[PDB]
Order: structure tokens, then C-alpha cells, then sequence
């Protein structure tokens, strides 16, 4: 059991898009001086269910209703973002990270959650330096976005499946490998017409495998793109770009991670 009481503030951590984030102490047991992050809600952004366990996927601990609002305790993620982090650079290093989300991503999937707009905030590394996704459930509306990221069908407004997200998944592992993202424009505007008709040009200092999924990737037709098949990335993971992860010791946890926190 729980309810505000419970939970001392330290500081707020921030006040983004997707709500307003604080860092809490629990002082009730069983967990007495744990540390989470809170999330205070309800009462544009709205919401889905979360009961989600998965080594690179955020836990919630606790969610419990209090004076016409929404608690939500969840790991405290003390690494920052991913992005943050390697802009203090191999291929190698990337491929840790583009696995590991590969992994929960897919997660996400098989449980019906689909990010339409999964950009780099939504990952945040913790202590050990392992990715963990979140901002998952949500949904902005008056469906709003960050448009460098979405895939052709959800930038016309067609329908949408998982495939969508292995289009995100290609423009993270694109800007993470070149620094720029392959899309963008001046304008909102003048990115959702790249993104839509551009074809894309391959840095051609990017390795053979990687370049491989990349054009895997972006398909703009999403039946034609690697995991966009039921079993989802099944296909990814099998790709040659991987040959060098063991994906049962990555799950677990036991491939040291590239940068220490
Ligand atoms: N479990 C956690 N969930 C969210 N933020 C966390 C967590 N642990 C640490 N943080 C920090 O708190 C910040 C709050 O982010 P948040 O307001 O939820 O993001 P957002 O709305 O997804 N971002 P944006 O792209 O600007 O719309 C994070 O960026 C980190 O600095």
C-alpha cells in the first residue's frame, strides 16, 4: 500500500511535455529510504495501462489514486539520457545500446504499446549504464509529435502497427551513428516532405552492416520493413549488423555496458 505521505520529496527533476517529475524518498516499508521518480497526473496528454516487467523497460512500483489525481512511482533512473551521455564514438558502442532497445521495444509490442513518436528522451540509462525505455503509455492531443522521428504512414495520418517504431528505431541508430538525423528540413513542414518522398542517401562512412539496416529499415511502405512481421524483431536481431550479441547474456544484463554510468 501507498499514498503521498509515503514519499518525501528531495527535488523536482523536471516539468517536461509528458508531465511533471519529481525525486522521492520512500519512508514506509518495505522499501524505507529507496528512491524513486514520481509523476503526478490526471485530474492533451492522457493515458493507458502499465504493469510492465522487462530488464530495459522502466518498472513502475506503485500507482495509487489520491484526492482526484494519479500517483506513478517508477525506478529512479539515475544515468540521465542516452543521448546526453554520448555527446560526452564507435559502432560498437552503438549496437549495445540499438540491441538492448531493440529488446524492450519489442516488449512493448507484444503487449499492444506503441510510441508512434519514440524519440531519445524516451530512453534513459541507469547506475549500471543499461537502457531503460519510458513515456511509453501516453499520448498528447487537442496526436502531436516529434516529427524528425515518424514514419511515413504516421506523418499522413494513415494507420499504424509496431512497424512504425522500427522506422524511429532506424533514425536513432542513424543519428546516433552520424550525429545528424536523415530527415530534416527548416521547417515541421519541410521535414514531414522528406521524410515522405527523400530518398535517403547512406553516409558512406558507415559499415556495410550497418548501411544494410538501415535501407532494412526505412521502407516507407511498412510492410516492407524489417520487423514489421508479427514476430517483430525476430528479423531484426537476426540481422548480420548483430552477429557479435549474444542476446540471451544482453538480456540478463551481463554484457558490460560501453560508458560506466
Ligand atoms: N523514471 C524516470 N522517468 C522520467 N524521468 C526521469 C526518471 N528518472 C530520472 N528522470 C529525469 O527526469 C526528467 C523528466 O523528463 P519528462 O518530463 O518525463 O520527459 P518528456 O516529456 O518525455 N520529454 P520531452 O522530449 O521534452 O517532451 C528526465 O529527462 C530525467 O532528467
Amino acid at each position: 500500500k501507498a499514498d503521498p505521505s509515503h514519499f518525501e520529496l528531495l527535488k523536482v527533476l523536471g516539468q517536461g511535455s509528458f508531465g511533471k517529475v519529481f525525486l522521492v524518498r520512500k519512508v514506509t516499508r518495505p522499501d524505507s529510504g529507496h528512491l524513486y521518480a514520481m509523476k503526478v497526473l490526471k485530474k492533451m496528454e492522457r493515458d493507458i495501462l502499465a504493469d510492465v516487467n522487462h530488464p530495459f523497460v522502466v518498472k513502475l512500483h506503485y500507482a495509487f489514486q489520491t484526492e482526484g489525481k494519479l500517483y506513478l512511482i517508477l525506478d529512479f533512473l539515475r544515468g540521465g539520457d542516452l543521448f546526453t551521455r554520448l555527446s560526452k564514438f564507435t559502432e560498437e558502442d552503438v549496437k549495445f545500446y540499438l540491441a538492448e532497445l531493440a529488446l524492450g521495444l519489442d516488449h512493448l509490442h507484444s503487449l499492444g504499446i506503441i510510441y508512434r513518436d519514440l524519440k531519445p528522451e524516451n530512453i534513459l540509462l541507469d547506475e549500471e549504464g543499461h537502457i531503460k525505455l519510458t513515456d511509453f503509455g501516453l499520448s498528447k492531443e487537442a496526436f502531436c509529435g516529434t516529427v524528425e522521428y515518424m514514419a511515413p504512414e504516421v506523418v499522413n495520418r494513415q494507420g499504424h502497427s509496431h512497424s512504425a517504431d522500427w522506422w524511429s528505431y532506424g533514425v536513432l541508430m542513424f543519428e546516433m551513428l552520424t550525429g545528424s538525423l536523415p530527415f530534416q528540413g527548416k521547417d515541421r513542414k519541410e521535414t514531414m516532405t522528406l521524410i515522405l518522398k527523400a530518398k535517403l542517401g547512406m553516409p558512406q562512412f558507415l559499415s556495410t552492416e550497418a548501411q544494410s539496416l538501415l535501407r532494412a529499415l526505412f521502407k516507407r511502405n511498412p510492410a516492407n520493413r524489417l520487423g514489421s512481421g508479427p514476430d517483430g524483431a525476430e528479423e531484426i536481431k537476426r540481422h548480420v549488423f548483430y552477429s557479435t550479441i549474444d542476446w540471451n547474456k544482453l538480456y540478463r544484463r551481463e554484457i558490460k555496458p560501453p560508458f560506466k554510468p
